[PDB]
């Protein structure tokens, strides 16, 4: 009757251990569409110079995103796309910059809620996927004395669970730049719950595939059931890294998110 | 009397070496002594430009404490700026710490910023004479200021009453350091459950020529410790000019906090 | 045909990651591939300001070679500036090296200074466009210049014919680097018994937009390698634009030097 | 008839693993006498920022001394006092700056000659003292492919052989600042012999004690017999570190060296 098409500024947020680099295919696809894209490295991830043992909470880990949202021009708003654990980064950011966030898009991601603790969906993912195969674990003591568990994701788990259907060049790239990470799960468990005013009010779009071999269909569906997203988009096929295995599709869904919310 | 395990922590620019007289003294009373070099200090191989905060500078201490066998507890003795290393360490490992001892040291608190006593000492002692300053940008973009302590400042202010062989030792191994003051100003305050919990003993001499009597008395009035031992005479480096006196006070702290 | 173990060495500012297409290609032919990050490159945790020479920058390669089991030999493939890493490594471990392969790379020699080809390339290509430069003083007092490669230089000169996802990858993980040119100018020349001994294969394309045809031809004429393979088309990053072509040439080198 | 007293500029050179710090007592003693003293850290020793794995020869190790001799004012000459392995540093320096060296003083030190290889007295010391007790050894490959052996001196060997009679505060200090070192013996063995024109012409004063428990009396005497020093001073008592156990005595002998050669 009247059709709308919008260009948007997407801020792409990687999961722990990874960096801005998993978005190297989705970032140009979105830009071919005319969108402005920002792909940030979070603390101690990608080529960020900090090491994980200096980070003391998932909030400290999210600093590159909050500084960037802090820096945004007045009246400029963004769509934050977060993969896997970055749903926690979108929740931490929306309770500070609700003002600047047009929509949060969860891409095979943790979908936090306001009702339960911040660690809640982490707990449920681990119930659902408890064996991380050849992942190695380590600990350090943080600034207030918490023991923080870090991990180096195993290469079979990378191969088979996260990068199941990705190109050899993509899987090899992952092995070349992957770093330690931390869920900071015990510190998230002591954290205040996300607020309804910030996080609770953000538009929320859930993209997922039932072919994901680490965020399994029964965890994903549980998340949608536990905290109804404003929109759900299921991508047929692909694997956990839909921004590599379904780059154009994810880009088209993101155009639709722009049209609706941006 | 009670033997204890002491972890001695030098101040910025210095190294485990300022404890070369006090470590044998304590060991002659049966104590176990660990004297660590903090990052970029003593013979630690790192340079100050790769250290980005005072919590990173504390790493040798936090790794040691991370590895103390379960159920062992130590008495951390810190000189001058090392009261900040006690506070950083006590927040992370409060249950491994039998007591913190401040030897002519900054005594941080829980109500003001981590940099609060750095701010107050520089107000008491704003002219560090021939000290030279430098800056680098740390990995998150802050400009850290480093210093190279001046030898007149070393001779007259810190090592005032020290032997010529001690003063000469100091000039031969002193390295650059930093207060990371602006990063401390941004740092979360020290917690009550960690640093606030620790038993605290403050040792000083009114003959210190850089942590001057009224600043030290201010600190004591700002955050009353459990015990204050005042040594007569000496200079800022009581572990060199009053070694046995400190060894004796440290015995009273082992006795009292096991 | 003959399988081999290749050690792939990235150029300054880059990381093991530029070999993400060539490492699987080679492995599909049964080769063993090691792709290392040099100091302060890729995800190596060091920063460029703690590296004080190109020999220190080579450390990841020299430690690997130090640890190769006795009697194993590798083919080192180095791109662009990494011909200096081959030469440094070949002088120390000549007997562990079956052949050095120079992929649009500096081909150092034994009669002129280590910096000689850095000098000649900068004469051929003096304007690095939007590259930014910085300096630090190294531990012995030299001023090292570091650079941050410019993205137009990346798009047009190095990654000319590269995919958009490859170019974008590059901007996402590129880090600072240094030629340590002045330190190389002071460095002892590469030895005949080490670097001079090694078998040498030179791979290039005349469509390189930064190691330009006449500089590459100059290098070949300055120090004739054993074999020169010229790939048609591509750009400076043949391991991304002509991956299979390089994988094939590398097979000929395994065949020939085991 | 006419008596002479001279003030001199002494450059004090530590042995491998150690630094300028073992001279912290002799340097002020010499200065009480009015002498100018310079105590240098050699590469990767004391607080020199270099690590031993970047040093490729004993010549590279001696760089702080050669740069300092390079920097000396015209017509200024120095007396170089070298303890233990620093006799090799005096030999390397005299073949470059014979011009600037009034005398070389060997202080419980290796006394190189011109007749044999540079490694010769190292070989003979190891024949004489072959077991370094709790010393740990390591290797790295140098710039031209040589494997270099490094060591961390054991604390019993420190206690009993090197610091036998030193103060507890001195022995503890040693443990607090001691670093790895290398004899670079295989690279000294391929090195050109020291020249007669440089090293061979320097005045040479040998200070030693027969109480030394690592450079033993029969090695010391052999050295004196193998290459006659211009003067020999035996200090009764003390231990290997005579600059700590006989500081004033060593200082008086050095005053006599100044009077004779400086």
């Amino acid at each position: 009757p009247i059709s709308k098409m919008v260009t948007a500024h997407f801020v792409l947020i990687h999961t722990i251990c990874h960096g801005a680099w998993i978005w190297h295919k989705l970032k140009p696809a979105l830009e071919r569409a005319g969108h402005k894209v920002t792909a940030l490295d979070m603390a101690a991830s990608g080529i960020d110079p900090r090491q994980i043992e200096q980070i003391n909470s998932f909030d400290e880990y999210s600093e590159p995103l909050l500084t960037f949202l802090e820096k945004l021009p007045q009246g400029e708003k963004v769509i934050i796309v977060g993969e896997s654990c970055a749903g926690l980064n979108i929740a931490i950011a929306a309770d500070r910059y609700v003002d600047k966030i047009a929509a949060g898009v969860f891409h095979n991601s943790l979908l936090p809620d306001t009702v339960h603790s911040p660690s809640y969906t982490v707990e449920k993912l681990l119930e659902s996927f408890p064996d991380w195969r050849d992942t190695e674990y380590f600990t350090f003591t943080n600034i207030t004395g918490e023991t923080i568990t870090t991990m180096k994701l195993g290469f079979v788990l990378l191969r088979e669970n996260l990068f199941t259907k990705c190109t050899d060049g993509e899987y090899e790239l992952a092995k070349m730049v992957m770093r330690k990470g931390s869920l900071f799960q015990n510190v998230l468990a002591q954290r205040p719950k996300f607020t309804e005013k910030g996080y609770g009010s953000i538009k929320k779009v859930y993209i997922w595939t039932d072919q994901d071999k680490i965020f399994l269909p029964d965890f994903q569906r549980w998340q949608i059931a536990n905290y109804k997203p404003d929109k759900v988009y299921q991508v047929q096929g692909g694997d956990h890294k839909l921004q590599l295995t379904k780059t154009e599709e994810v880009a088209h869904i993101l155009q639709e998110v722009a049209d609706a919310y941006a």
